[PDB]
DNA sequence: TAACCGCCAAGGGGATTACTCCCTAGTCTCCAGGCACGTGTTTTTTTTTTTTTTTTTTTTTTTTTTTTTCCTTTTTTTTTTTTTTTT
């Protein structure tokens, strides 16, 4: 709390998640409101580019 | 005390001569086990693959949350400047 942190979504929550169901909250909590990036790869190598 | 010698007596069987006979020496003639040559099938040796237990390695240990404390090098060798003594 004295660094303002989030909450753990842990793996039990995947767990139940996964048992619910919904692939669109899994989405959210693990991609979109934790650390979203955007990278450039090439075709042929697969790589960082 | 009976070995040994001398003397005498008796008899038993090996040597001798002749007749016989029969078994083997010798000589063909057929054929068959004895032997020279080739080889085997068990016996030992060597590989081969597995077995079975032992040892070693590696990985694992429910989740979430909130406060402090200590530390986040250190000695040890080398270098470089400074100070003092001498001619
Ligand atoms: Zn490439």
């Amino acid at each position: 709390r004295a660094r303002d942190g989030g909450l753990r979504f842990g793996e039990m929550e995947r767990d139940c998640q996964i048992s619910h169901g919904a692939a669109q909250f899994l989405r959210e909590r693990l991609f979109e409101v934790s650390d979203p990036y955007r990278v450039h790869i090439c075709n042929f190598c697969g790589l960082i580019a």
